[PDB]
């Protein structure tokens, strides 16, 4: 089977759950096909994945890799700017590597202030088209309109939504990965 390596922060390793209830080894059980590897750690900037990157592609010789980073960025003192230039260098080493990035858009609070808001996001269809490459929609907007799904800092997907998530992320890569 080929290789799907996950390269993203606390929404892909799950929130304060174990490794085991997050979506990403709910979709590798439910996909035999296509193995399925979590390389996200809670917390990570788009720098800190890229940092990972090299030794993951080595290691695991993906064919496709979903990148899912850029939410802890603003927090960490980066400037969309430099959010950009991290994700493009993780775009360009993913394809150096012959694989397939596949990119998520990612949207931070709206209390981040307009400014940064507006270029933070435009900054994904922006890599999208310069790389030509796929841009799954954000999954956490559909998790945003269940309460029942959100946990306490109304920020991560809690337990009960790995399930849901791990459906819908079948849905969206199953074209993507034949």
């Amino acid at each position: 089977a080929d290789t799907l390596l996950i390269l993203g922060d606390s929404l892909s390793a799950g929130y304060r759950m174990s490794a085991s209830a997050a979506w990403p080894a709910l979709l590798n059980d439910k996909w035999s096909k296509t193995s399925v590897v979590n390389a996200s750690i809670s917390g990570d900037t788009s720098q800190q994945g890229l940092a990972r990157l090299p030794a993951l592609l080595k290691q695991h010789q993906p064919r496709w890799v979903l990148v899912e980073l850029g939410g802890n960025d603003g927090l960490r003192g980066f400037q969309p700017q430099q959010t950009e230039q991290t994700l493009r260098q993780i775009l360009q080493d993913v394809k150096a590597a012959n694989a397939e990035p596949l990119l998520m858009q990612i949207r931070p609070p709206a209390n981040y202030g307009r400014r940064y808001n507006e270029a933070f996001s435009a900054i994904y269809p922006k890599l999208a088209k310069e790389f030509d490459v796929p841009l799954l929609p954000f999954f956490m907007e559909e998790v945003y309109l269940k309460p029942q799904w959100m946990q306490d800092d109304g920020i991560h997907p809690n337990r009960d939504a790995q399930p849901f998530i791990a459906d819908w992320m079948a849905k969206q890569l199953q074209p993507l990965v034949n």
